[PDB]
DNA sequence: TTTTTTTTTTT
């Protein structure tokens, strides 16, 4: 058999990429700098280079991945010879493997071969340690003799003792050494299969999947994955007698992808349009019809504000909307594509809408009869957006549960001799049906709302939908009826561009207030103050909650925009838009 | 005695079918085409052809039944190499066996014997691996030896491993290899006998089956089935001491049965009388006289619409029916009716079966108190019909959670520290008692059968059937009796052959809106909102859901009739029946 | 049983073919040899104390003289007007009610249609003031029922009338256990306080 | 799961 490990080192320094720049040379510099002791290569550049090499690692991966590491471990030595006592063992990844199989369809003949599954992550152990190498002292007054139990091969899953001592043949009791003892990382985690590809009728399956050594905290409940690695029967407790030759399922992991340079320049692209602002408005459901004051709204929520942490207190940089309107008004239908654009969304309709299941819940924990904490939706949510449908329809006293949450954006427990603080920095978006059910013009604007001032005030927009018939009628039955025809609008930036866009903008800018928006701003909020005196019968109160929306709102526009201070331009947007929602509440100005 | 296998080999090949086209080789082909590698025959072939087979087949399973595969394997590789190198054993199953014994009768007389039983699936565990071939290690510092421990034996139920080993001729310590050990895949599943066989005042038997190699996946639950295989004493523990020399049995599967291109071209040719949408309704609910109007919009519901599916949402296609019927208007009987005709339904109540109770529920773990999730019935009826009789006293919490899964057809649960989403595709046909006994014309629908006006804007069409002692008493007095005795009518399509056209309809047909078609929609539902904006105490809502639900029937029609497109005929019909649901609720379109 | 005392069980054994001779509820008269149990002979430790089991050979529930006396009587032509004099003797008048007993007890005739089922069984409600011996019928209906079980509102649970699970702690097994309503089926369930349950 | 008494959170 001839060897590869010359064609794999010619590859890591011969190969071109897109511009022939050498990426896995630079890759192997980013490794030696920061000691990343992990290199990831694509299997679209091996069977490029050579499609020789691709098969064999695929098909004889056991027996040949530790060759190909090997070598690659001498070619940085060289490169730096201080890498060595630093990082002993390297790892190599292979990601992009042609062999994908779904969870449900996975045989017996899949077992022993390189594989890749797509799924979504629902739970992950604590980081633990693995013992691949013991040693051990046979206690036995002649011996008093230290070894290594297992000799040239790694130590096994089953943790299996000697049986008789090396050093003097002869049996007896062995205790292990922990300091001379070698450890490696360990993690255990469960993937979930796409409710795309679940059959009708049926719940999702499940797998359980190992992250060992570096691999271990690469990804978070909640997050589509794409796995790879190698199957095997899971020997939970091979002493248990009883028969019961039937075995499970777990999947040894070689490789991880979660969820690139070229997206970034199509992200500055896009900012460089002096209307950038109007595409992204443009951009939200293109399917609904009208409401383009709310659209701008669910725009700026989902960028949010910039929260300040300071020596001795804490600002709400999140955005809160509220959504009031007559039944079928496309509030779900709206909802539910911000969950899709979102780069982190928690949607909660009628379910766990009671105050254990919004903030959190003390469970007792049946293994031991203790009590412990579990998250409820707001803390799940914590760093996106939560989104909370039918909130007229949940009880006072439940919804009172969420004052704390939705300002100070922490969650305080104390029951059941439990007192603990979560954090719940999320952006709250709700939507709800009006007291009658549908708006009545006769009524004031307080009581069709029903709601508290106290939870009002938290809100930093609220808008009120009205469905009256008219002459409107036509124009949006033409355009439900050219949606179903299957035509859809141009020149609107499509999903995942957009997701991208998102999640750049709130990782990356920062806007700072000016002297030019600090009096625009100023000046609104007491002529806002002035006009609430004027009328006691208001149904909103005008608190100083009211002027950090407007610091709040501004700074949205800016990032809007990636821009990197707020303006005037900015000030005179955030004005202009809490203007519409002091006159959609009956408040003129 | 006389070697079977030429005899099966020329059985196959020179099998006289309905017409001399000897079927066996046809399916033999496909298996080769597909890799089936499961080749399944009738008992009445093998009986004609030659009863001598036929009984060694029912008597010595176990001998010859391994005997007749070698001889298949041989004749199938010798037609086609290519099978080799994919597929190591072929499968034979039998089906038909004239030996039907009932679940209670069975006796320990039928232990070891080819027997079929006919029962319902209740339970079906995860598929996974059973070693029938192991390879074991001998840890004894002078072997380092491997070896098969089941020598020229399949490997027992009983996982058991070498006490001597064979190879040096020495006891001692044992390690499992798994990367040389044979593995098959392994199902478990209950069987329960039928509800018309069980004894009075007896509760239901239970009988565990073993599916294994391609068996697995084969059924789903709740599905009725036809088992044929061998019972066999289950033992869950050999080493439990304690007496209870008494055991369980259960059942090695080798063959299972659940519940055609002619079937295809009499559907079409059914399609082709340009009366059959005239057909089709009398031919719902051929045992109650009248109802024409519900009769129709039953057999609309049945099909459907055609669901949309945008980039950035989704529309519902299932048409949603609710009945408000007088007690005594036997609403019972086409509801019992449309499940059975239904390819695919669920039948249930307001509050459901188990905890969740329509759409679905969080429940922690018996043993470990672990959180997973329930499915409703909602949930399980997805893709099919959910009859819900008696809607009117649906669970508390089901009350607001029915908002979403009614419309945007998912479940969305974030309780617990679970985060998930389950689709709930399915049409939902409801009937409920009016809330004052007997339903009152002057009052509103809202405040006559207690549900939320939200809900009502959530069906397509109402229905109110009243029980009116009119002249109709004495011909529904002789109507009844009749019954009683016995009568039917004529001229109508069979619910067998109406099941498929339905079903044949659901998967090819996706009509589409013409220009015609969205005019005429357009005008009414322009004219749908001028009539209700005129009075100021309507008592139905009259939303854009409104028009989705336009667009929704008149699909139906057109699918109704196999039509690739709707025409003006489909949308006028749409326009028809509407105007019966205003004029039933009391609205003067 | 006697008084003051709670009532005693026995195990007993049915192999071969008296296997689902007879269902829970019913009167039985069994015949067979006794023997003590034995479970865990493993478990040492004390517990030299046994219990007994019986070894059944022979069960009889609950022939030819009794149909001709059954067959004499429905001879009388106000073979009718005797049985209902026959329901609660011990009560004064009521005979309306105690007519609608003697129907309940015969019942009428299940049919199966093409799409429906028809029972046959009829129900009856009483409501009545305290003191009209209405409980005192229900005992005497619930004894001359060849099947009957009798129930209280108070003393009743949802599990207890239809099904209950018991786990067997011996295996961790999940199986059912017949409810009132369903050890009536084929008979009469009988209900008292049912405005109080 | 099931009946029971108890303190507790949460249906
Ligand atoms: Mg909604
Ligand atoms: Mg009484
Ligand atoms: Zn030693
Ligand atoms: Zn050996």
């Amino acid at each position: 058999q001839i060897d590869y490990r010359d064609v794999f080192i010619e590859f890591l320094t011969t190969f071109k990429g897109n511009n022939n720049q050498n990426k896995y040379i630079e890759r192997i510099n980013e490794l030696v700098a920061y000691r990343k002791k992990s290199l990831i290569i694509e299997f679209s550049d091996v069977l490029s280079f050579n499609e020789n090499l691709a098969y064999e690692i695929i098909n004889n991966t056991k027996i040949i991945l530790p060759i190909l590491e090997g070598a690659l471990y001498d070619h940085i030595l060289q490169l730096d010879p201080t890498y060595q006592r630093d990082i002993e063992k390297v790892h190599v990844r292979i990601v992009g493997i042609p062999r994908v199989i779904e969870l449900r369809k996975i045989r017996s003949t899949d077992i022993g071969k390189l594989i890749t599954i797509d799924g979504i992550l629902v739970k992950v152990t604590p980081v633990k340690e693995r013992i691949y190498k013991a040693t051990y002292k046979h206690i036995h007054p002649d011996c008093m003799q230290e070894f290594e139990w297992p000799e040239d091969e790694e130590m096994p899953e089953v943790l299996e003792m000697p049986t008789i001592c090396p050093k003097c043949g002869k049996p007896g009791q062995f205790r292990l050494i922990p300091e001379k003892t070698k450890l490696i990382d360990w993690q255990k985690a469960v993937i979930q299969e796409r409710p795309e590809e679940v059959p009708s009728g049926q719940l999702p399956r499940q797998l359980e999947i190992i992250l060992e050594d570096d691999l271990v905290d690469s990804a978070r409940p909640g997050d589509r994955v794409k796995v790879t690695g190698i199957l095997d029967i899971k020997q939970d407790s091979p002493v248990k007698r009883g028969s019961r030759a039937v075995f499970d399922i777990y999947m040894k992991v070689s490789s991880i992808e979660v969820s690139s340079e070229e997206d970034e320049k199509k992200i500055k692209d896009l900012a460089k349009d002096p209307w950038i602002r109007d595409r992204i408005i443009s951009s939200i459901a293109p399917s609904i019809y009208g409401h383009w004051e709310l659209k701008e709204a669910l725009a700026l929520a989902l960028f949010g504000g910039v929260p300040k942490v300071l020596e001795d207190t804490r600002i709400r940089g999140d955005i809160h909307i509220l959504i009031i309107g007559d039944p079928g008004t496309a509030k779900s239908q709206m909802l539910q594509f911000i969950s899709r654009v979102a780069p982190r969304a928690v949607y909660t309709t009628g379910k766990g809408s009671t105050a254990a299941g919004l903030t959190a819940a003390v469970v007792r924990e049946k293994g031991t009869g203790e009590y412990y904490l579990e998250a409820g939706a707001l803390v799940l949510a914590d760093g996106g957006i939560a989104v909370i449908d039918e909130i007229d329809k949940m009880r006072d006293e439940d919804r009172v549960a969420i004052h704390e949450a939705m300002e100070q954006q922490t969650v305080s427990i104390a029951k059941a001799g439990i007192v603990a603080k979560l954090n719940a920095r999320a952006a709250v978006i709700a939507a709800g049906n009006p007291k009658f059910g549908r708006y009545i013009s006769e009524r004031p604007v307080s009581d069709n709302i029903n709601l508290p001032p106290t939870i009002l005030s938290r809100f930093d927009l609220i808008f009120i939908l009205k469905d009256q018939p008219g002459e409107q009628d036509r124009e949006l039955a033409n355009y439900i009826l050219d949606v179903h025809s299957g035509k859809s609008t141009k020149n609107i930036i499509d999903i995942d561009t957009l997701r991208k866009y998102i999640a750049y903008a709130r990782k990356y800018v920062t806007p700072k207030i000016t002297s030019e928006a600090k009096n625009l701003i100023t000046d609104f909020f007491v002529e806002m103050r002035k006009k609430s005196s004027e009328t006691p019968d208001s149904p909103i109160l005008i608190t100083p909650r009211q002027l950090e929306a407007l610091i709040r709102i501004s700074e949205a526009y800016a990032k809007m925009a990636l821009k990197a201070e707020v303006t005037r331009e900015d000030a005179e947007r955030a004005i202009n838009i809490m203007r519409l929602f002091l006159e959609s509440v009956g408040v003129d100005m």
